[PDB]
């Protein structure tokens, strides 16, 4: 008789969900950018767990974080309110589901999912000529035109897409002067050089130096009440750093904070992930809902199962004796809402 999970719940479970979703991808496409939304990730899955039953059910909620028979649409509803409340980031996310127009959908279901999640339901014929159109046009319309073309193929004996996009350029709380920015190398390996325009600026910045994992923290704040912490490790051992990147880590890292006089430059970037979700969250537990034999009967009553999952997410950047912050060289960084502690993004610019 397990009742509604409670926020903190949610909020360990997503946080530890996130980790572990960079931690797969860090090994997936080494040397490679990195950036996802875990939270837009579980609120998609767990919505499909809205349609769920038996063992599929099973994989999601525990590959999610949480316990087999949790109840976790209470808590995720409340959550995605506190997140797109009006002083927030106010994220436009592109969060649709695409099934066969022959299958009859429970409206419960479509009721629900709407309800809870926001997420919009659609049956379409899947004939990859005007099926992938009608998709990419609707995540391009529900992103403000800033993803576009965001499936490039499709099979046609393709009965259920899930798609889900979101781009985000925010607002500092204190922007950079244009005056002070400069060109600079951008180290990218031992054999790489990129150009890059590097901002900087001095002020005030909650800052931490990790002994520990060789590795220096900064906070920047966001308009919208969340901010960017970004890690740049020292020279070398970045994958030693990704090795110990976990909520502990995160925890120890936020208490350690100080608020320090900084001398901060940062380059201007724009980096992008696109991640089919089947594959990675294969390495999750998560197996039965991408393959034939899942159990999706509370969407609909006949058989039916992921046949293609996307996640596209783009971001755009642009006394006495201080501590530096250069990041002239590959860095990783979290975007987390301040109110709720929500892990938003998570990222790694290794090609600016």
């Amino acid at each position: 008789f397990q009742g509604a999970a409670s926020s903190h719940k949610l909020a360990e479970a997503n946080t530890d969900f996130a980790f572990s979703l960079y931690r797969e991808l860090a090994k997936s496409s080494p040397d490679k950018n990195i950036f996802f939304s875990p939270v837009s990730i579980s609120s998609a899955l767990a919505m499909l767990s809205l349609g769920a039953k038996g063992d599929t059910h099973t994989q999601i909620l525990e590959g999610l974080g949480f316990n087999s028979e949790a109840d976790i649409h209470q808590g995720f509803q409340h959550l995605l309110q506190t997140l797109n409340r009006p002083k927030g980031l106010q994220l436009k996310t592109a969060n649709g589901l695409f099934v066969d127009k022959s299958l009859k959908l429970l409206d419960s279901f479509l009721e629900d999912s709407k309800k809870l999640y926001q997420a919009e339901a659609f049956s379409v014929d899947f004939d990859p000529e005007e099926a992938k159109k009608q998709i990419n046009d609707w995540v391009e319309k529900q992103t403000n035109g800033k993803i576009k073309d965001l499936l490039k193929d499709l099979d046609s004996d393709t009965v259920l897409v899930l798609v889900n996009a979101i781009y985000f350029k925010g607002k500092w709380k204190k922007p950079f002067d244009p005056e002070n920015t400069k060109e600079e190398d951008f180290h990218v390996d031992e054999k790489t050089t990129v150009k890059v325009p590097m901002m900087s600026q001095k002020g005030k910045f909650y800052y931490y130096h990790d002994d520990e994992l060789s590795c220096k923290v900064l906070e920047l704040p966001y308009k919208g009440n969340a901010s960017m912490l970004i890690i740049l490790p020292d020279e070398g051992g970045l994958q030693h750093l990704e090795q110990s990147l976990t909520p502990e880590t995160l925890s120890k890292w936020l208490k350690s904070l100080t608020r320090r006089s900084v001398e901060l430059y940062l380059p201007k970037f724009k980096i992008e992930g696109t991640y089919d979700l089947k594959e990675v969250l294969s390495n999750l537990g998560i197996t039965d809902l991408f393959s034939p034999g899942a159990d999706l009967s509370g969407i609909t009553e006949e058989k039916l199962y992921v046949s293609k999952a996307v996640h596209k997410a783009v971001l755009e950047v642009n006394p006495r004796s201080p501590p530096e912050f250069k990041a002239d060289r590959p860095f990783l960084f979290l975007i987390r809402e301040n109110k709720t502690g929500s892990i938003l993004f998570m990222g790694k610019v290794v090609n600016p």
